[PDB]
């Protein structure tokens, strides 16, 4: 009954954020200019799965402006949530690149399946909140 690969939720990992930046997959605010990571968070329950592959398609008013592809790996079964983390990354900084962008992500494999694909919104400003 439940699946063999489960996204559990993504996360950003972000230091000087002020408080929790999670969305459980069973917008988001960045200071512009702090440091992140992304951290998919999935379970394999039952069998091994080879090539994960995390894909991110950033928008910006309705339009891409920018595609990345994550190679996960590949993961056995075990109770323990698996826990991907992208490379540091930096949000943009200036008053050009503030605003609202659209994220559309996609979790997938060897076998092209789409185990989960979700959107969500990533606000940078100037300040916390």
């Amino acid at each position: 009954m439940v699946p063999n690969v489960v996204v559990t939720g993504l996360t950003l990992v972000c230091s000087s954020a002020p408080g929790p930046l999670e969305l459980d997959l069973t917008s988001f605010v960045l200071k512009e200019g702090v440091e992140y990571r992304i951290k998919i968070s999935f379970r394999v329950n039952r069998e091994i799965v080879s090539g994960m592959k995390y894909i991110q398609h950033t928008y910006r008013k309705g339009v891409k402006i920018d595609a990345t592809d994550y190679m996960v790996g590949s993961y056995g079964p075990r109770a323990e949530e698996y826990e991907f983390l992208t490379p540091v990354e930096e949000a943009p900084k200036g008053m050009l690149a503030r605003g609202s962008y659209s994220i559309k992500s996609r979790f997938t494999d060897d076998d092209k399946t789409d185990h989960l694909s979700w959107e969500w919104n990533l606000t940078i400003k100037k300040d916390w909140k």
